[PDB]
């Protein structure tokens, strides 16, 4: 698909399969409700890059409570609007270019030891983003 | 083998198979001399545990020039003696028990993008450690 490879160490945007914590695909089984995004493979500590050109809209945290991975952002532009979780970003507002450094992946293995480390990416309307990867 | 599972969140010690950069088995191809140890699969940022009971007997860096993974230790005791690379250890010297936290795996993807993240473990005499894993 159209998006840039998001994770510094990767040829493409590969998706988390199934590990001891769960599975990474859109609508994957979760406890209250299905998985609302897609988990894109990425090594803890890695540089993450913008999937598309647009504007960082704001900080957007994945969780209501503090943990080692509780940061992220919303980005919109070029027909796309995503929330990207488990990243410490460079900035919480302003312009960003496709493939530009967006931030660093936070300590996935500290929070979920044995997970396939990933960025969780979600369309802003919670629709399936898989086609764009 | 008698050694503890090294990588938090894994079930057992599993050896890196071949990727872009090379292969993880003992005596696998490397540039001027064969692979002197075994590469145990482990995710960047995972806790790493001591494979056996002994003494941490100093820092052992893998490389002459600094990079994100350039740390490790030597451990000896109970008739074993190993070097373990790519870990930030809890300490450089002192007692450790089999299965106790030794440290945390450094971010291999910053140095060798596309490698399977792993701990490199080597017997101090460079004999094959595979049977102990
Ligand atoms: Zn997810
Ligand atoms: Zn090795």
């Amino acid at each position: 698909g159209p998006w840039a490879n998001i994770c510094a160490g990767k040829s493409s945007n590969e998706i988390r399969t199934c590990d001891r914590h769960g599975c990474g695909q859109y609508s994957a089984q979760r406890s209250q409700r299905p998985h609302q995004g897609v988990d894109v493979l990425c090594s803890a500590g890695s540089t993450v890059y913008a999937p598309f050109t647009g504007m960082i809209v704001g900080q957007e945290k994945p969780y209501q409570n503090k943990n080692a991975i509780n940061n992220g952002v919303r980005i919109s532009g070029r027909g796309f609007c995503v929330k990207m979780f488990y990243i410490k970003p460079i900035k919480y507002k302003g312009p960003i270019k496709k493939g530009e450094k967006l931030g660093t992946l936070l300590p996935l293995q500290k929070v979920y030891p044995g997970i396939q480390s990933h960025v969780h990416i979600e369309n802003c309307d919670s629709s399936d983003p898989t086609a764009y990867l």
